[PDB]
């Protein structure tokens, strides 16, 4: 069982286009905290590198909040209602977060931001599996961009951790 | 008992900067839920003067997000450890979230805003005392700018309700 | 019947693209008539709030500006002839205008501009399925992009009229 | 009897301020299909050239639109009603168009630009005669400025040609 | 007797430029209490609309101590001597001032922008009249330009208040 | 008796915060009989050096303005009420104006201005006093920029009079 | 035969992505030869219209050079290794280049220009119908944008030899 | 015998708008030497001041030769044919020019330089009467936005001189 | 006797920089002359192409004026006196000038600007000699500039009317 | 005996505002000191990380001159006189430099960095003392921002090494 | 034997110019084979400090390209024929190009650019060299800025690799 | 014995390149001196015409640590290693620097400066002699731009003087 088929089974499981107004709402939830953990990454690193990993965090963020305001303001245009709290984010996003601590390595932070980008990239393909499903060619042009945008993420930071993209 | 009295007990109840350094950690909890609630009024807000007051969340949102980062660095500066995760914003935070509804009125939106920069202004009026007694010149002028920008805004959305600013 | 059936079957009525250029080119009279119409409210409006929706209407006569730049050139490109005198645009758009009045009120300007955008949105999903069905995906997208736009449109006019979306 | 007589005759057929309103009302007609036939060319012209006579067209749509917003909220201002639909600018416009074909050559699309030009610099020296003969100043220097703006794009566009001004 | 002949017969009451001089300076001293006005209008105003009202008072007022900047330095090219002093301006100015209350209601302030620029529009045409008579094309085109803009800003707050130009 | 005192005893004669309400109304009408004195300079100077001294007149005056922005939004914020009448400013500012002449020297205009600044900076030393007294921290640190602004001034018109700062 | 089936068969001939990383590495080497291609028609050049001729090679070139960046880092991303030196280029490109001259016609090089674009708009295709076939929406949406601005490409170039785009 | 006067008869000494003609012409070449002489100043100057009037001296040169651009389009526009060669501006220019020298004093540079507007502003007037009479209302603000620069130059260069603009 | 030994010979024929000196005032008189020449082209030119040659014209003047500025100002550093007259550019050009007429060609206008440029490069090559000769390094690489970008303009020109740079 | 007790008692060893003044002149000299060990960083550097340190080095460099001109022209203002040749600054400053050699690493390089920001926070906690001795909340301020802009660079400095701020 | 005399002999081997011409047309060949090269490191490169690392490379690139068209230029404008094919920039060069792999160090990459670097400095000394030799000082200018700029490039890589220039 | 000869000798008293790293170094140590005394005129002036000589010694300031970069990094660059401690500065200057005092006159300060530049402009002639002799052609253009820079600022600062460059 793989861990689009996963994140299918569990955001269709509780009109026309319910499972797109799930599928984006799982997405709310889910950006809102990858954010929380980039900014955690960009407050507590400490080692060589510092210097361009953390504004480089500043970025992703940046980018994060983007897709935030456009999966949430797309939710709102197809009749749904986005999650807007942040205990709905934390009880609903499949991410864990943990304590933040500046003993973490450079290299745990890099594996953790690559373990992140894999969940989102996953998360949109069930969003283009839906969106077919459902035929909203927005909403999948949407999660085509958010998907696109991800893989790209995946290769950069993988390269910086001596990896291939390893999709 | 002032809002000032109860928000300095709390903050000082568990070195030379310990009381700064939970003051400003209290900031960051706070600060987080605020710009979540700010948040859902840019999302669920539907009545006259919606295409002005969607754009003005979206500002007093960066607003916030500036204070948060400032507010975040200065705290891992002064030898502490912001918290970095959406379940410790919410716990500590004494700002409380509501789940989002559309049929909220357009004076509901703006009430709850000025409670929220009412919260944040008194927050900032200990986190002067604070630095004042802890000698802390530096997070004192973080402190008083933020405190003087919350004022500008309670008198703002304030008279956009008809009302003086009320401090 | 529905609207999107209405204009499927009225475009498509009198090579391997013709129903694509067909319903461009009804897109073409659509847009320069939508055009007008949002010009109209710019000039005749009267009420509070004219200080922000007049320039508002600026910024939607743009935007609907562009997607006739789009449509015809892309018609144009793909072997067809746009309608390019205002005399087609009046005969062959579905889209009616009526003289400019300035008793008219701010709530049935609104009313107009989300029949507008509602009619838009519906040719623009027969825009979908001519594309679709005759595999032009540079149109399709072309299409997608403009329904998207329109849909927003929708949620944000429908927000200052006090409604949701609708769509 | 000159085109410039014929216009006044006919602008003045059917307040202190009437004959004003009225060429102003006119300004409305034609530049709306001024506007039109312009774009005409931007889509419909192939030749030698075409590379910066293409974007050339969209520089005269862009000023032509301008003089439109200037005009009618000249007249909106004054107390007039400007005309607002399709029907209204092709029914009132003294300029004709026709069906757009492919075949018309870059030769035939600069004298028709030049026509079109000639016809609005005719048009606005009434909108001198008429705005001196009522005392409106302010209507007055707008008609200048859009007669001498006029001549220079008759200037230029009859360089192209290989000719003089010939106003 | 209208207001125009009013302002006349008041400007030129007590070289071969004397009654431009005049006017100018006239237009110094009411520019000046105009300006203050609209500052208070920009500190004074609570109710629905002041997020988007109070930023363009600020907007009014720039655009009036542009007006102030050319008329003053008109009057020193031309041979005159400004009037330079508070008291100066209070004195000569046919604009009234009333202490500051937070008690106006927004139509009031409408109302009352609206007087404001209708007198400056008349003792503008004033000002067309006397140059016209001394021959002074450079400051006529000063005054024309002035009233033009006058009347621009008296179409869009009445507009604001739901009225027609009514010049 | 120092001008600082004279100031204070002057400013307090007629809340916890009503010295520091008093003090920002003083500021309001003292920094705008400074515009308008600052105003004349640019307006009536002659003399050599005037193509570099008229510009930085308009700078001065800008810099003016914006304090006088500041310090009437922060005495609305407050709770306070700004004077906003050109009769109330000339009248309860202690700097006095006389009638602008062509006559008056560089050297005078400079010498004047350092007057007006020197009165500013002991204005807002008054404005220190007070709000350290009350507890105002935001206020204290408008008028801390206020006063490290004026004294910033007078070192550099002293110096092109060729003389110290002589605070 | 067509284009599209011989270019199928081609790419294809020697995971579940093998199909769609062939076609982006086919258009790796294609690109870097119409960019050379460009820059031959920038350096050769000569005959009338040269000054505005020349300029847009450099758009095309930077054009071209996007095209490959974009399609270059999404093979990267998808696991594949991109053809990177000349000779590799050169071998699997499916475009011929010659020799530069100085004789060749405006009219040779736009007619060549037309044919690499219109090879570059087949490879495209191929390129939808393989991630079609593979379900890569991502690489999907590349191709689309790609051809669609040959396409434009074409019209125009085509316009500019008296021809329409005849795609 | 009045400059305006003999400039006028000068003009006209030797269809419906020759007048116009001759005036534009008359101002091609005065120009043109103008900003010669502006030049020789920008070049020969050395004094206390050169460090301002040096650079003021170039943007008074690029006002004099946007003013050369505007005059000669114009003359072409309305059908006539500007002097364009060294030798025609110098024979048919009313300015005098001598040898540049370094040992002109700042203040013989500034009063040749008002001399030189002083001369230009006349020539406009001339220009104002010719364009009244023959009815070209377009050269009319050409010649009245020019005098009135003009007129603003004398008044600062005379400041500079410590004197009145006395024009 | 070629052009380059021509020129040698007349500029020199008249401290251990005056051979430098020379050529830099024959290059003040010879650039002034050009400007006027490519100004003409700007005014006169009829015929297909001008729309894209008239703005090219105002680039080359600006150029040209750009060299003029630093070829004047280099003189002077050096210890000359450049020449400021129009009868002294006039007198001193080794360029003929003649008198304007729109009945030259477009081919015409482009053949004598490369006979402007031609000359131009060879008066260079004479700078670049003589300040060899004089050990003038900073003069040696102005006319190695100017004569570089003098070089390209040849290349440029010559090769839109169709023929290679022949230097 | 702490550094800023150390550093107190050497600046006031040797009016009311003394000890003021002599720590802004030990600013003078730190500063320029600081400045010339941060450039000899940027130039003597070399290991992997280089190719962002380097530029990390231009933008401390820039701030350190910002600092050295604001305490420069604070001294200047408040009636002192600052240090101003490099004897003066090597002679005063506390700071010592050693001479530029390529074999330091980058640690040790870093390692020197938060040294100097260690001295510069010191100083500015004397600065912060004194000027709240002797009443100049101007001087207090710019020691506040100063001092906080140092912790911040030892805190991303301290990051960079793999340790935290260690204040 | 030194590169620079292979590089000389194998230039010059098979008009006034001709040494000229050549060794521009071997940096034609040199420089886009060296693009290719860093276009290489920018795609294949992985391990720490990619982050920083690849973005270096398309500043290179451009930098690259932009030789390249500056080459090329001058190349023809001295009456040259750029190479223009991959083939012949293949053929041509001096440098090798191997196939990418993703298993190449990043210290191995850094190698690989210095030997680019330092080949194109040594051709660029023999561009010196020829156009000395054959007195061309505009493309002596040329191959001087390249060098610098290349020496430069080389002591900041070598600095990342931990090494001095060792030119 | 000219100053030249008496650098030369100094310089080159006590690789190939030995005296143009040599000469080089002289540079660093003479612009860190001149970059002093030009910061000392900003600071110490007093005197009519200080609002424009303080921002030119701002320009100045910021031109000479320009050079100084560009100076120290062709040293490094070239395989030297550059001056990097006020003490060599200072030591190693061939310019003295005397004690900040307000007396000086403003005639003081610019003869100071003269003397700066003229010496500069020497050691950079000097620079052009040893690179000339040892072959390098990029620090060759280093020291003539310098040279021509230098050359230009005395030619102005003379001007302002009342003189002559008198190089």
């Amino acid at each position: 069982n793989t861990l689009v088929e996963n994140i299918y089974a569990s955001v269709t499981h509780n009109s026309k286009n319910e499972k797109t107004k799930a599928v984006l709402n799982q997405a709310v939830a889910d950006l809102s905290v990858a954010a929380s953990i980039v900014h955690q990454v960009h407050w507590y690193m400490r080692g060589p590198g510092f210097l361009y990993l953390h504004p480089k965090m500043d970025e992703l963020l940046d980018s994060l909040n983007a897709n935030l305001d456009e999966v949430s303001e797309r939710l709102i245009t197809i009749g749904g209602a986005p999650y807007s709290t942040l205990a709905e984010f934390s009880k609903h996003s499949k991410l864990d977060e943990a304590k933040g601590t500046y003993d973490k390595t450079v290299a745990q932070h890099l594996a953790r931001l690559v373990e992140v980008y894999l969940y989102l990239s996953s998360l949109y393909q069930v969003g283009l599996d839906i969106t077919d499903e459902e035929g909203d060619a927005g909403t999948n042009d949407l999660f085509t961009a958010a998907k696109t945008e991800a893989e790209k993420t995946i290769w950069m930071l993988q390269a910086e951790r001596g990896q291939g993209p390893a999709l």
